[PDB]
């Protein structure tokens, strides 16, 4: 449970219901909800790193 009761509980603020500190412009609720299950899925860095092999054969023009 990691109690660690000292200065990490309602001791200041921590935005309890602000919802107006990083939403007043909605820039961190629609971007971190798609670029996740996508950016690291439809590629994961294995599409622009491996598939290349099937192309590095001749950056110019193969099909001799």
């Amino acid at each position: 449970m990691e109690e660690g009761g000292d200065f990490d509980n309602y001791y200041g603020a921590d935005n309890q219901s602000e919802c107006e500190y990083t939403d007043w412009k909605s820039s961190g609720a629609l971007i971190p909800a798609i670029y996740m299950l996508v950016f690291l899925l439809g590629t994961t860095g294995n599409g622009l790193v491996l598939w290349t092999v099937f192309r590095k054969k001749g950056h110019h023009h193969h099909h001799h």
